[PDB]
């Protein structure tokens, strides 16, 4: 979710913005076939 909805539906930027929108995170990237929005 959160932009990451698969290999052919991978919005790394949307995951990044999502996670960046969360206090204590700097960004995010799509993992697990681009399905999981990994916040860092």
């Amino acid at each position: 979710g959160f932009g990451c909805n698969g290999x052919w539906n991978e919005d790394d930027l949307r995951c990044h913005n999502h996670c960046k929108s969360i206090p204590x995170y700097k960004g995010g990237y799509c993992a697990k076939x681009g399905f999981v929005c990994k916040c860092y």
